[PDB]
């Protein structure tokens, strides 16, 4: 499947792609202002995950640090990054079928679109001023809106035990981006797509 990655932020970004034990293509790249990356990720693909990082440095062998969605240092991500970051999650080929959404589970730090190119299924989008109007209490010193299970490391905000309800904290996210997930349990927004569906991340779609 291709996965065209747009950054249409005034700022640059480094686009990131993992299966959390993986690299997804090349697993991470700079992207100017405007500039698109397309990626190639295996059909089958369970757990995706698509993230832009902000504010890093590389050196030649592209190991340096982001202040946020940090991927252990590497410019060629193979794991997670580090909260917070807006996601673009994925699997692919479940049964026939597609599954995307978008999460604030692990925090927000760029707006995105997520949308399938090809026919059959809507995009999903999160492109509220989240890290403007971020709880004081949630503000990450290094950039971005930390979520709660991040910063204050409860059951019920990171639904340890299954048994979790919405928060205050889950709430901003909500009412900022009803389509993203807020917290573990929210109702989902998954939109199911047709199997081998094509797509775009756009990072800062409305600005």
């Amino acid at each position: 499947a291709t996965f065209e990655i747009v950054n249409r932020c005034s700022y640059t970004v480094w686009a990131a792609a993992s299966k959390g034990d993986a690299a997804l293509d090349a697993g991470g790249r700079q992207l100017n202002s405007g500039e698109s990356w397309t990626i190639n990720v295996e059909p089958g693909t369970k757990g995706g995950k698509i993230w832009a990082r902000t504010d890093c440095y590389f050196d030649d062998s592209g190991s340096g640090i982001c202040k946020t969605g940090d991927c252990g240092g590497l410019l060629r991500c193979k794991r997670f990054g580090r909260p917070p970051t807006t996601l673009a999650e994925f699997s692919l080929n479940q049964y026939g079928k597609d599954y995307i959404d978008i999460s604030n589970i692990k925090g927000f730090n760029v707006p995105m679109d997520f949308s399938p190119t090809t026919r059959g299924c809507r995009g999903v989008r999160c492109a509220a001023d989240i890290v403007g109007q971020c709880p004081a209490k949630l503000k990450a010193p290094g950039g971005g809106c930390n979520d709660a299970c991040t910063v204050f490391q409860t059951s019920e905000y990171c639904c340890t035990t299954g048994k979790c309800g919405p928060t205050e904290y889950s709430r901003f996210f909500k009412r900022l981006c009803p389509d993203a997930f807020s917290y573990v349990l929210d109702k989902p927004t998954t939109v199911t797509c047709p199997g081998s569906s094509n797509y775009r991340v756009t990072f800062c779609p409305t600005a």
